[PDB]
C-alpha cells in the first residue's frame, strides 16, 4: 500500500501465506474452523520469527569469528513494548505480511492488538535502553542486552471511580513466541554465607544457591541483517532445595521469587531485601557469561579491549565489586591490576539528581546478604578516600562527603560514589543535567577526576518512533527526501525547504488529522467515550511525579473552565486535554493527582454551557503501545518539568518527531530541542535553573501567589470548598495543603507565564497554515534526537568502538 513499508513481490506473498498454514496446523494445532483470533495473532509471529533465525544465528557466528568489542548493556528494565510489527519493520516484511493476510482473510491490524506489551519497565529509563538496543543492532555493534525475566512486569492500570487500581501484568499467560529458553547456560548465584581468611585469600563459603536460567530475545537492526541477543535471567531453585517432603518443595517459591515482578517505583529509593537479591542476581549471572564468553574466544590485561559494561543507573552498581571478586578471590590477580581492568570496564549513567532517588542500602543489609562485597567495597573507598586526601590535604569535609561509606543513624554505601571511583567514564543525559551533575552533587568527584565526566544527550529509535507508529508522516517525508532518513535523522533537515510547499503543508497537516480521526474512533471503541476531533489535542503522557507538574497542567484547566463560566459565549480555541500515566502503587500524592484529574473530567465534561470546548479526558493504563498511539495524534506536548528536575526527557522527543508542538520549561532536553528549531518556534515559559536557585535563598512562599493572582485563588478556593469533590469535600486537602505549604517543585511560581503562553499556543492553532509551518520546522530538526547519534557517541566517546551500517549476508 505505502512505499516506507517494503515490496509484496509473488513469491514472497505466497511463501508467507504457506508459512502461516502451516504454523497454524503444525505449531498451533488448529484448522480455519476453531482458530480463534489469538490463534492467527501466533501463526503470523511465527512466521515471521522464522524470518529471524537465519540472520540470527549467522551474527552471532559472525561474531564469534570477528571477535570485535564486546558491549554489555546492564539495566533491571527494558521497556520493549510490543515486537511484532517492529520485527516486521526491520526485516522488510510489514507490506508482504500485510497483502499475504489480506489474502487469508485476515487484519493484520486486528492480529497486532492481540499482542501483550513486553512491559519490563518503569518509563523513561526501561524505554532508553529498549531504543538503545535497537540503534546498537542498526549500528551493527556486538551488544548485548543483559537484565531480569520478570514474570509480571509493570501492573496494569485501572481507573475504579477516579482511583488507580494495580493488576497482576500476567503477560505471559499465553506464552512468548519471541524468547528462546537456554537451560544449557544455567549459572548458580550466591547468596548469605561468610567469609572466611586462608593462607591462600579470602573465600565465601556456607552461600545459599539460587539458579539463573537463561532466556534469549533477538534484537533485529534496521534492514542490515543484524539480529543481536537480549538477554533475560529467571530464577531457578536447585533440585536438592530445602531437601516434610511437601513444605520443602512448596518452599523453592522463595528463591524464585527473584524474579517474580518488576519494582514499580519511579520516585522514592525503597531499601528493601527482594530489590537487593534482584540487583545482585542479574549482576553476578550476567558477569559469568560475560567472562565465559570472553575465554571462549588466562589473559584479563586485555579484557578491557574486549569487553564494555554500560551500567544503567546504580541499579547494577554491585558490577563494580563483583567483578573485582571474581577477579582476585577466584582468578587471583592482585588488588591494583584487578582494579584497572574494574575501572576501564565499567561506565556509569546517571537519570536523576533528586536525592530520594539515590541508592543508600544500609550496611546491615550487605553484611547480611553479600558479606564478601562489603569487604570488598570498604577497600575500595579506604583506597579511594586515600587519593583524595593526597590530592586535598586537610580538607577533612572532603573526605566525608565523598566517602562511600555515609555514618549516620544507620550506616549506608552510597552507591553513585561507588559507581564514580570504580567507572572510567560517568555521563548525565542532557547537556544540562550534565552540567548540574558537575556542579552540584558529584562537584566533589568531578574536581578530583574532570575527565570521567561526559554527556550523552538521549534519544529515541526513529523506527518505532515514527516508522512504526506512523506510517502516513514518514510516507510523506519518503514522497520529497527518499528513504535513508530512517537510519539517519539528520537528513530530515531538507525538510526546511519544504516549509513554504504549498503540497507539503497540507500533506503535514492531512497526515495529523488521520491520527487524530483514528484514535478518536480508538477512544470510543475501547473505552465509549466522545471526543471532538478538531478540537486541538493537549496531552501530557509519562509516569505520575509531582515534579513533572501535572498540577501545573491542572491547574491551566480549571483556569480555562473558569474563564469559559465566565464568559459562556465568547470564542475560545477548543481542545482536547488528555493527561495519562501510572502512579507508583505507594505515592500517595501521585495517587491523588490521578483523583483530581478525573474529579476535574467530571465537572468539565458535563457542564452544558461548555459543549466540546472543553474535554478533560484521563489516559487510562499509559505504557508503550498506548504512547504509540496518541503520540502521532497530539498537537500539543506538555513538558513542564520544574527547571532541573527532568535530567532529559524522551517523550519530548517523540512528540517533536510526530508533528506536535512543545510547551516547556527550560529543563532535560528541551533546552536542545528548542535550540536545534530555534527558540521562536517552541513555546518556552517560566523559571530557568538560575531563577529556582535565586527563589531558594530567599525562600519559596507559595502565599504571596495566592495574595496576588485572584484566577489563583479562586481555583484554590474551588478545591478547598469541595467544588470538585461535593460528597467528600474535603478529599482534596492534602494537594492544596502540599501546594500552600511544602511545595518542592513551586507550581504556583511558574504559573501566570504557563497560562499566558498557553494562550500564544491558541492564537497560533487558530491559523492552520502557521501552525503547520512552525511544526514542519519542528520535525525537519528533530534529528540530533535519534538514538543513533546517541548510541555512536556512547560508542566512539565511552566504549572505544566504530559504528557500522553495513549489511551483513542474508
Ligand atoms: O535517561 C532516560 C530517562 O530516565 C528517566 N528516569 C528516571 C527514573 C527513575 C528511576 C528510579 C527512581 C527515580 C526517582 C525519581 C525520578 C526518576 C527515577 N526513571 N526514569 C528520567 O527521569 C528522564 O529525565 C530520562 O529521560
Amino acid at each position: 500500500q505505502i512505499s516506507v513499508r517494503g515490496l509484496a513481490g509473488v513469491e514472497n506473498v505466497t511463501e508467507l501465506k504457506k508459512n502461516f498454514n502451516r504454523h497454524l496446523h503444525f505449531t498451533l494445532v488448529k484448522d480455519r474452523n476453531v482458530a480463534t483470533p489469538r490463534d492467527y495473532y501466533f501463526a503470523l509471529a511465527h512466521t515471521v520469527r522464522d524470518h529471524l533465525v537465519g540472520r540470527w544465528i549467522r551474527t552471532q557466528q559472525h561474531y564469534y569469528e570477528k571477535d570485535p568489542k564486546r558491549i554489555y548493556y546492564l539495566s533491571l528494565e527494558f521497556y520493549m513494548g510490543r515486537t511484532l510489527q517492529n520485527t516486521m519493520v526491520n526485516l522488510a516484511l510489514e507490506n508482504a505480511c500485510d497483502e499475504a493476510t489480506y489474502q487469508l482473510g485476515l487484519d493484520m491490524e486486528e492480529l497486532e492488538e492481540i499482542e501483550e506489551d513486553a512491559g519490563l519497565g518503569n518509563g523513561g529509563l526501561g524505554r532508553l535502553a529498549a531504543c538503545f538496543l535497537d540503534s546498537m543492532a542498526t549500528l551493527g555493534l556486538a551488544a548485548y542486552g543483559y537484565g531480569i525475566r520478570y514474570e509480571f512486569g509493570i501492573f496494569n492500570q485501572k481507573i475504579c471511580g477516579g482511583w488507580q487500581m494495580e493488576e497482576a501484568d500476567d503477560w505471559l499467560r499465553y506464552g512468548n513466541p519471541w524468547e528462546k529458553a537456554r537451560p544449557e547456560f544455567t549459572l548458580p548465584v550466591h547468596f548469605y554465607g561468610r567469609v572466611e581468611h586462608t593462607s591462600q585469600g579470602a573465600k565465601w563459603v556456607d552461600t545459599q544457591v539460587v539458579l539463573a536460567m537463561p532466556y534469549d530475545t533477538p534484537v533485529p537492526g534496521y534492514r542490515n541483517n543484524v539480529v543481536n541477543t537480549m538477554r533475560l535471567w529467571s530464577a531457578k531453585a536447585p533440585n536438592d532445595f530445602n531437601l516434610g517432603y511437601i513444605q520443602a518443595v512448596l518452599d523453592r517459591n522463595l528463591a524464585e521469587n527473584i524474579s517474580r515482578v518488576l519494582y514499580p517505583n519511579d520516585n522514592f529509593f525503597e531499601g528493601k531485601e527482594l530489590r537487593l537479591k534482584q540487583e545482585y542476581f542479574v549482576v553476578a549471572a550476567t558477569l559469568q557469561d560475560i567472562i565465559r564468553r570472553f575465554k571462549s574466544s588466562t589473559n584479563f590485561d586485555a579484557f578491557p579491549d574486549k569487553v564494555a559494561i554500560q551500567l544503567n543507573d546504580t541499579h547494577p552498581s554491585l558490577a563494580i565489586p563483583e567483578l573485582m571478586r571474581v577477579l582476585v578471590d577466584l582468578e587471583r590477580l592482585d588488588w591494583d591490576k584487578a582494579w584497572e581492568v574494574t575501572v576501564k570496564t565499567c561506565a556509569y549513567t546517571n537519570h536523576t539528581v533528586l536525592p530520594e532517588a539515590l541508592e543508600r542500602w544500609p550496611v546491615h543489609l550487605l553484611e547480611t546478604l553479600l558479606p564478601r562485597h562489603l569487604q570488598i567495597i570498604y577497600e575500595i573507598n579506604q583506597r579511594f578516600l586515600n587519593r583524595v586526601a593526597a590530592a586535598f590535604p586537610g580538607d577533612v569535609d572532603r573526605l566525608r562527603r565523598m566517602s562511600l561509606v555515609e555514618e549516620g543513624a544507620v550506616k549506608r554505601i552510597n552507591m553513585a560514589h561507588l559507581c564514580i571511583a570504580g567507572s572510567h567514564a560517568v555521563n548525565g543525559v542532557a547537556r544540562i543535567h550534565s552540567e548540574i551533575l558537575k556542579k552540584t552533587i558529584f562537584k566533589d568527584f568531578y574536581e578530583l577526576e574532570p575527565h570521567k565526566f561526559q554527556n550523552k544527550t538521549n534519544g529515541i529509535t526513529p523506527r518505532r518512533w515514527l516508522v512504526l507508529c506512523n506510517p502516513g508522516l514518514a510516507e510523506i517525508i519518503a514522497e520529497r527526501i527518499g528513504e535513508e532518513y530512517i537510519s539517519d535523522l539528520d537528513q530530515l533537515r531538507k525538510l526546511l525547504s519544504y516549509v513554504d510547499d504549498e503540497a507539503f503543508i497540507r500533506d503535514v497537516a492531512k497526515v495529523k488529522q488521520e491520527n487524530k480521526l483514528k484514535f478518536a474512533a480508538y477512544l470510543e471503541r475501547e473505552y465509549k467515550v466522545h471526543i471532538n476531533p478538531n478540537s486541538l489535542f493537549d496531552v501530557q503522557v509519562k509516569r505520575i511525579h509531582e515534579y513533572k507538574r501535572q498540577l501545573l497542567n491542572c491547574l491551566h484547566v480549571i483556569t480555562l473552565y473558569n474563564r469559559i463560566k465566565k464568559e459562556p459565549n465568547k470564542f475560545v480555541v477548543p481542545r482536547t486535554v488528555m493527561i495519562g500515566g501510572k502512579a507508583a502503587p505507594g505515592y500517595h500524592m501521585a495517587k491523588m493527582i490521578i483523583k483530581l484529574i478525573t474529579a476535574i473530567g467530571d465537572v468539565v465534561n458535563h457542564d452544558p454551557v461548555v459543549g466540546d470546548r472543553l474535554r478533560v479526558i484521563f489516559l487510562e493504563n499509559y505504557r508503550v503501545s498506548l504512547a504509540e498511539k496518541v503520540i502521532p495524534a497530539a498537537d500539543l506536548s506538555e513538558q513542564i518539568s520544574t527547571a532541573g528536575t527532568e535530567a532529559s526527557g524522551t517523550g519530548n522527543m517523540k512528540f517533536m518527531l510526530n508533528g506536535a508542538l512543545t510547551i516547556g520549561t527550560m529543563d532535560g532536553a528541551n533546552v536542545e530541542m528548542a535550540e536545534e528549531a530555534g527558540e521562536e518556534n517552541f513555546f518556552i515559559f517560566g523559571m530557568r535553573v538560575e531563577d529556582v536557585d535565586r527563589l531558594d535563598q530567599r525562600g519559596y512562599n507559595a502565599q504571596e501567589y495566592y495574595d496576588r493572582i485572584p484566577e489563583l485563588r479562586q481555583i484554590i478556593e474551588q478545591l478547598s470548598s469541595g467544588f470538585f469533590s461535593p460528597k467528600q469535600p474535603d478529599l482534596f486537602k492534602d494537594i492544596v495543603n502540599m501546594l500552600m505549604h511544602h511545595d518542592r517543585f513551586k507550581v504556583f511560581a511558574d504559573y501566570e507565564e504557563y497560562v499566558k503562553c498557553q494562550e500564544r499556543v491558541s492564537a497560533l492553532y487558530k491559523n492552520p497554515r502557521e501552525w503547520t509551518r512552525m511544526v514542519i520546522r519542528n520535525i525537519a530538526t528533530s534529528g540530533k534526537f535519534s538514538s543513533d547519534r546517541t548510541i555512536a557517541q556512547y560508542a566512539r566517546e565511552i566504549w572505544g568502538v566504530e559504528p557500522s551500517r553495513q549489511r551483513l549476508p542474508a
